[PDB]
Order: structure tokens, then sequence, then C-alpha cells
């Protein structure tokens, strides 16, 4: 069937859209070539609609059915909890889209009567009505990139009231089931240093390893009604409260498998028969679907000892080599199988025989050395997009931000350390906001974090070596260097000069600021200070990992 059908009504914005990087002193100190940085808008939405709209031809086979039953046998060990309205409300992001029913995310969080009464009514409706399609809004998402232009991504989400009900029925499921089903291959359970450990150990565990990332084109659109019902069949193997079982069955038929699209102006926009980007089960569902399809395709292709690492639609496979011609051919057979499964490639996959050449989760493993000269593996990526976004959020007030999560994810990197930390710490210090908690977007989720806690966070997510790395690899330095010339970012000597200046200010204030000076900026001085383990709340991160978007943790 068609992933989408359209009536001709437009994908509308509900406010003016900015597509150019403003000319502003603070962002200009970071990046000079402002004309290279752009934000997507609803003006490119029709181009995206064309790409995401197509017919899906799915053909399932014995390997798929075998793998599906192996997954269900493991899902069968799961016992899941129904969340109370209060628990689901506290998981609601503060700046989450308001309901069209007279209340907003803050009213939800405060347990206001209007909000709670309405959420309760929505829940009872899920229990009563198993068929009426649930309305969704379609919007063009505003995302920032560097030229060489991407059309806007389209986001699909239901009303606030429904989102809170999804958490009630399925939060515990999305947070515990993927690990029970996929074990070590479930990527979202890992901190960055633990993802590196698994990739390095899996690689080292093969006699002759071969690995590849697999890019599925427009994954959400490739997701069929069958996939979504199969996904539900895995959820139904959990021990569930009667009302959760019903709310899952109703959400699946009324929301998950598809439904009507309304634009911001309230106009009937079209119809969806594929994955909605903005529902609770998107991340877990995509992960389970991508894992099932890949696991079965490996058997079909006869790849050997194929270890998966799956994070939503992001896939990396590491296996035993059968020789070079054999590998090329088996990988083409793997692609042919995924294609029948309705998971066709975007960029053709290629076999790799070096772990550092594989890009997965938009990152690659690289190597540096700690103060004692020992090798430390860590994740990095091309810094273009992170720098373009840091510049945009510097010039444009963003009640939400992406730069802080970037520093946390990429802390051991040369670029996050010399540029990002230096830049944002200089500014927050001048503005007396080092201590101000920020609402940090990490993938689709939300975390409240004070910049002053960065050292403790980094030491846990990456180890104390993140503050001592040096001797980065030539390829990494090469890549960083070329991006700075391309974006007009001042050279590293200038960032060193800035860091020394902010480091001295951080030290002079003492307290938590001085801890930031000592750990975050020790790379910038000779007279290194003693780096000992720093004398919290990492549970919301560690117990379930990243369980999906529109989730808030404090
Ligand atoms: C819990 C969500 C926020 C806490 N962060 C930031 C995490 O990492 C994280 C964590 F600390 C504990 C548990 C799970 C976590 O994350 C899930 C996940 O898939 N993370 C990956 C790394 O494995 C992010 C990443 C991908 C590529 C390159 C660099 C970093």
């Amino acid at each position: 069937s068609m992933s989408y059908t359209w009536t001709g009504a437009l994908i509308t914005p509900c406010a003016a859209e900015e597509s150019k990087l403003p000319i502003n002193p603070l962002s200009n100190s970071l990046l000079r070539h402002h004309n290279m940085v752009y934000a997507t808008t609803s003006r490119s939405a029709s181009l995206r609609q064309k790409k995401v709209t197509f017919d899906r031809l799915q053909v399932l086979d014995d390997h798929y059915r075998d793998v599906l039953k192996e997954m269900k046998a493991k899902a069968s060990t799961v016992k899941a909890k129904l969340l109370s309205i209060e628990e689901a409300c506290k998981l609601t992001p503060p700046h989450s889209a308001k309901s069209k029913f007279g209340y907003g995310a803050k009213d939800v969080r405060n347990l206001s009567s209007r909000a709670v009464n309405h959420i309760r009514s929505v829940w009872e409706d899920l229990l009563e009505d198993t068929e009426t399609p649930i309305d969704t809004t379609i919007m063009a998402k505003s995302e920032v990139f560097c030229v060489q232009r991407k059309p806007a991504r389209l986001i699909v989400f239901p009303d606030l009231g429904v989102r809170v009900c999804e958490k009630m029925a399925l939060y515990d499921v999305v947070s515990t089931l993927p690990q029970a089903v996929m074990g070590s291959s479930y990527g979202f359970q890992y901190s960055p240093k633990q993802r590196v450990e698994f990739l390095v150990n899996t690689w080292k565990s093969k006699k002759c390893p071969m690995g590849f990332s697999y890019d599925t084109r427009c994954f959400d659109s490739t997701v069929t009604e069958s996939d979504i019902r199969v996904e539900e069949s895995i959820y139904q193997c959990c021990d569930l409260a009667p009302e959760a079982r019903q709310a899952i069955r109703s959400l699946t038929e009324r929301l998950y498998i598809g439904g009507p699209l309304t634009n911001s102006k309230g106009q009937n926009c079209g119809y969806r028969r594929c994955r909605a980007s903005g529902v609770l089960t998107t991340s877990c569902g995509n992960t389970l679907t991508c894992y099932l399809k890949a696991t079965a395709a490996c058997r079909a292709a006869k790849l050997q000892d194929c270890t998966m690492l799956v994070n939503g639609d992001d896939l990396v496979v590491i296996c035993e080599s059968a020789g070079t011609q054999e590998d090329a051919a088996a990988l083409r057979a793997f692609t042919e199988a995924m294609t029948r499964y309705s998971a066709p490639p975007g960029d053709p996959p290629q076999p790799e025989y070096d772990l550092e050449l594989i890009t997965s989760c938009s990152s690659n493993v690289s190597v540096a050395h700690d103060a004692s000269g020992k090798r430390v593996y860590y994740l990095t990526r091309d810094p273009t997009t992170p720098l373009a976004r840091a510049a945009w959020e510097t010039a444009r007030h963003t009640p939400i931000n992406s730069w802080l999560g970037n520093i946390i994810m990429y802390a051991p990197t040369l670029w996050a350390r010399m540029i990002l930390m230096t830049h944002f710490f200089s500014i927050l210090l001048a503005q007396e906001q080092l201590g101000k908690a920020l609402d940090c977007q990490i993938y689709g989720a939300c975390y409240s974090i004070e910049p002053l806690d960065l050292p403790q966070i980094i030491e846990r997510l990456h180890g104390l070596s993140a503050f001592t790395l040096h001797s980065y690899s030539p390829g990494e330095i090469n890549r960083v260097a070329s991006c700075l010339r391309k974006l007009g970012v001042p050279p590293l000597r200038t960032w060193r000069h800035r860091a020394r200046s902010v480091r001295a200010k951080l030290l002079s204030q003492g307290g938590r600021a001085a801890i930031c000076g000592r750990y975050l900026f020790n790379w910038a001085v000779r007279t290194k200070l003693k780096l000992t383990p720093i004398p919290l709340d990492l549970s919301g991160w560690f117990v379930a990992g990243y369980s999906g978007g529109d989730i808030y943790h404090s």
C-alpha cells in the first residue's frame, strides 16, 4: 500500500519560519560563513512529501518467521507495568506541544484538573473504542544544516492528551522490552564508552571481521501495517494489566498503523499507512523492526556469525569474513533480503575490514591517548552539523538546545573540547548562567541539566580520560581542520587562547565553576592540575537507556 496519500492541502507552519543564520556577534565569533548555515522550513515540504510517498511491496519468508518467534519467546519473559496518570504526567516535557483541548504541557506537569480530567477521558476512550482513527498533526520540522539543500523532515504526532496515555500503557514496555528481546545488540542501553566497548569487543571477537552499516531509505515510510501489527504481537507477549492490553491493541489500530493527517491550519491533509515519527513506540518499534529484518536477512544471505547493533533505524552488522568476493556477494544477498522485507537501501552498503571506517549512529570509532600514552577508543563524527547548530542556537534563543547534548555525547573529541566547551562556557560565564539548568534535547528526549555538572556527567559517560586525551589520529585532525576552513571557524590556536581565558575566570570563581576550569580545560595549559575522580541522577539514563522521544527526565 501507499505510505501516504495527500488531498492537496498544504503542510503549513503555525508561525513565521527563519531559514537563514542571523548575523550576530556571538555566533560570528564561532562561525564566520553565515550564508552556509540554513534551517529547513515548510517551504521545502512538498519535495519531502514526494520522497516519502511510495508503494511498499513486502514479502515475508521462513527466516523472518523463525526470527520473529525467537524474539517473542524472549518478550514472553517480560512483565510490564501500567503507569498512573501522575507518573505519565511527570514524564511529560515542559515545552511539549500544548493540547488542542485547553491545556499545555505545564498544566500536565502541574497535575491541573483540566489536564488530568481530559487525559483520563482520553484513556477511557482508548479502552472503549478500538477503531476510530486518532487525529494527528503533520508539520515540517525545523532543522539546521550546512550547505553541500536538504528538504524539511515531516513530523507526525497526536494530541498531548493521547501522548500522556501512550506513556501510561507503554512507557514500561518501551523501556524494558527491547533489552529483553535483543540483549547486547540493543544499542540504546549503552552510554558512549559502553557502545565503544561493545563495538571494539565484538570486532575483536571475530577471527577475521567484516562489518557494514546499513542505511534504509526513509525508514519510517518503509514500515508497513504488517510490521506494526507484528511489533504489537511482541508487546502482547508481556504480562500486562487488562487495561494496558486494551490500550495497546486500540493504539495500534487507531494510531500506530496509520491514520489521518491534519495541517496546523486544521485542514485535512492526507492519510498515513506507515510509521508516525512522533509516537511513543517509534524508537522501540523501529529498533525491533530493524533488528528482526536484519537478523532474518543475515540467515538468508548466509553471512556468518553476524552480530547486530541496532538503534532505531540505525544498523551496523559485524560478522565473520568468508573471503572478499564471498563477502561482497553475501552482502548483496543481505540487501536483496532486506529489500523484500520492505527495508531497501539508501546508500548501497559496502563491506569494511577496519572498524574505524564504519559510520554508525552518525559516528565512527577513533583513537587517541591518555596522559600516560595508552590507547583510548572513543566516538566522533564530522563536526559540521554540530558546529552549524551551535552557531544557530547561539544567535537564536532556543528554550530547548542541542549543543549541550552534543558536548555530552562527544566530550572526548578534539572539536567538542576546544571549540564547543570554550565557546559556550565563555558566553555562559559572561552572562552569569553557568548554573542555570538547560532543557537539553538528546535525540527526541528531554533532560534538564546545569552546565556546571558537565564534569561529573562526562566522567561517568566516558571516563576520566576524556579530560586528558591528546595525540588524536591524523584522519581525525584532518577532518576537523577542513571543516573549520569550510565554515569560517577561527583556527584552533584562537580556541586555545579563548579557553585559557575562560579557564582563568572559571578558576577565580571557585566552587563548581573551578571544577569546570580544572577538568574541562586542562588540555589548554602546561602546568596541569591534578586530575582525580570527582567526589548522581544517572538512573533516568542508565536503567532503561533511551527509550524514545517526548520523554522528560530530571
Ligand atoms: C539516556 C540518553 C542520554 C544519555 N546519553 C547521552 C547516553 O549516551 C546514554 C547513557 F548515558 C546511558 C544509557 C544510554 C544512553 O544513550 C543511548 C544511546 O544510544 N547513546 C549513544 C551512545 O551509546 C549516543 C551517541 C551516539 C553516537 C556517538 C556518540 C554518542
